[PDB]
């Protein structure tokens, strides 16, 4: 009955964990490093010029991060669902060679270039809607997502074909948050090791921390920079889509340069910033051939 | 009681104050770097102005604030009259004999200035005897250590506790103004010679130039006239009235050297000097005199 309630608010635990987690970094960093270690060194300097850029990839990173929880995932446009008829019909039959032919009559009017391992048109049970090429369902979201990619724990949100640039760049920053950490209190760091009793907690947390969550986030973004200049999703990664002319890992694929731009776009002042700037509209995809 | 009244209608020029920073936030942020200068196709620009922009918005608000928010300090208890002294002074009728119990209480104090008819510098309203440099202010009610002047922008006095925060937004606001009106100049060109003719970004990008040089040129005297007077160890009330001492008026009287008077103010620490964190030597109630006695 309320089962609903305690599911819907247990999805938030990754994301309440991970914005502690920033906000100890954030006070950990700026009180812990900077006011209490490098200014309490004799260096003005030094502490501004840690303090700007700190402030800078942290607001780029929490820019992205929010950015990639609050985008809601597109989902398929009305012209992909069954009209009450022709749903109707589909219920009623019980001989699969006429579904799939009440399922083909509607698709061929609608822009699918893909179908099933088994040649059967893309369908949707639940949703009762022919998918979308690259649109897969989602238990967790319990919906079709377009470009579907995988659904991330982390942001309690499904990263698609609107998550996708926004997860992408949280990704990047992400690295370049943890990397100018680790590398601006490791000067620290060593001679924490080599005396203040909550500095050397929280900087010494610090350092680790940073460094792991860097050398296990870099490997993702070297996955996701082989997918985007692939485009393919990692669904696609494991399953090749089947075209017309049978699978495909490079059905999607326009060269690696135009790929990319179908993620961040044809402006490039937009490349780097958390703002829409995807081509198409999730629903179709221009093809290889 | 118009008392209450002198309250809430002192804020007037913090909020008029407060309208115009927001506003100048609001305008060179979205209107001048979002929509003028990221509608020109180049980000490198764009981020640099904006984070520049935040480093002097802080500085500015931050000394700003301290400047308000900063109580104006106080003569001890042992400068006012106990319930003593209060009786025997109030029964006088003589003058003579008044200035007698107030000599008396000053020299048990470290006082070494007078009036300038070398009478004990006393405060009616407060009844306690005004340490040096100390003066009294109607619009706090209250004597304020080392009063520099009651300044309605910040509906505070500038004393003892306020100076190194006052002096602070002050320069801060003029590196504030300057940095905008140096990066907006070039697209404030643009938009009288037609360049540029959006219709918000407009009014936004010639009000940001204009006042941002009109609070530059006004500040600037302002803040040139105190970079003098803390190397003469003058507060503004001095600069005009020389304290008269043992030894009769002067204006150099405390005195202790250009490098030394700044310290007074910012301090030894060097780190400290540009951060509206208190950092002035001594207590207020006593300064070291150029000849002698502290
Ligand atoms: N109620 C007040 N409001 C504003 N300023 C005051 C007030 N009372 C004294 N002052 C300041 O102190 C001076 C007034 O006379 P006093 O030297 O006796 O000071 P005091 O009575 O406050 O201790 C004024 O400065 P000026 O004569 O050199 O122009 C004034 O700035
Ligand atoms: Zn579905
Ligand atoms: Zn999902
Ligand atoms: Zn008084
Ligand atoms: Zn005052």
């Amino acid at each position: 009955t309320l089962w609903r309630c305690c599911q819907r608010v247990v999805g938030w635990v990754p994301v309440l964990f991970i914005t502690f987690v920033v906000v100890w970094s954030y006070y950990a960093y700026v009180v812990e490093l900077c006011v209490f270690t490098i200014f309490g060194n004799e260096e003005n300097g030094k502490t501004v010029v840690y303090l700007v850029a700190f402030h800078l990839f942290f607001v780029m990173f929490v820019w992205s991060y929010w950015m990639t929880i609050f985008t809601s995932p597109a989902s398929p446009s009305k012209e992909f669902y069954l009209s009450n008829s022709e749903k109707e019909r589909y219920e009623k039959e019980f001989s699969q060679e006429r579904q799939q032919e009440i399922l083909r009559r509607a698709a061929r009017a609608l822009p699918i270039y893909t179908t099933s391992a088994s040649k059967t048109i893309r369908y949707c049970e639940k949703c009762q809607l022919i998918k979308p090429d690259r649109a897969h369902h989602c238990s967790a979201c319990d919906s079709c997502i377009l470009k579907m990619d995988h659904h991330c724990p982390w942001v309690n949100n499904c990263v698609g074909f609107s998550n996708y640039k926004f997860f992408l760049l949280f990704l990047l920053y992400s690295l370049l948050y943890c990397l100018f950490v680790a590398a601006t209190v490791l000067e620290y760091f060593i001679k924490f090791w080599t005396t203040d009793t909550r500095a050397k907690f929280h900087v010494l947390f610090l350092f680790f921390v940073s460094a792991m969550f860097f050398i296990s986030v870099l490997s993702l973004f070297s996955y996701h920079c082989w997918l985007v200049g692939k485009n393919r999703t990692t669904i696609e990664s494991f399953r090749a889509p089947t075209f017309s002319y049978g699978p495909d890992g490079n059905g999607f694929s326009l060269g690696c340069s135009k790929n990319w731009r179908q993620v961040f776009g044809d402006e490039k002042k937009y490349w780097l910033l958390p703002i829409f700037s995807s081509l198409g509209d999730g629903c179709s995809f221009p093809t290889r051939l």
